[PDB]
């Protein structure tokens, strides 16, 4: 059903997420992790206080489509555990220093053709696919373009709840 997944979008922020490449992307689904530029990481850090949940919606550079979204679960952390991020051209892992622990919502894809109906106000009302890395979505915008996922079945929302 989608019944927990409307309740974990209750009064939730969301921002789309642009990565350079797939790597990235798949280092994040298995481990449970992101780390972005220093100013997106202000700007999540300080929603991640704001909202019952912040959900990041990936999308890699030129593929086309969503490759998923997740939930924050941590405000940025440094030190630990390093992450073998494959940095593009003039990124550093110094750049890419803090990192977020979150908890993915759906794994699954979604092409861009299937979100032309939704735009976001917080970006000119540009179709939502469009937007840099960090920008902002409109709570209903967000709210329908995770909605427009296909169901992830290998994901029990119950332990999400409880974060909340």
């Amino acid at each position: 059903g989608t019944s927990k997944l409307k309740y974990v979008l209750q009064d939730a922020r969301f921002f789309l997420i642009k990565s350079n490449n797939h790597e990235n992307v798949s280092l994040a689904k298995a481990k449970g992790v992101w780390s972005t530029l220093p100013v997106n990481e202000k700007k999540l850090n300080l929603a991640f206080r704001s909202a019952r949940s912040v959900i990041l919606i990936f999308s890699v550079r030129e593929s086309g489509k969503f490759q998923g979204f997740a939930r924050l679960s941590s405000e940025s952390h440094h030190g630990g555990s390093p992450i073998h991020w494959v940095l593009p051209a003039g990124m550093s892992a110094k750049m890419l220093g803090g990192v977020f622990k979150i908890d993915w919502i759906c794994r699954r894809e979604l092409p861009f053709t299937k979100s032309a109906h939704l735009t976001n106000p917080w970006n000119e009302h540009k179709p939502v696919k469009i937007g840099r890395d960090g920008q902002e979505i409109e709570l209903e915008c967000g709210t329908q373009l995770c909605l427009l996922f296909p169901p992830d079945e290998s994901i029990d929302l119950y332990q999400v709840i409880h974060k909340m």
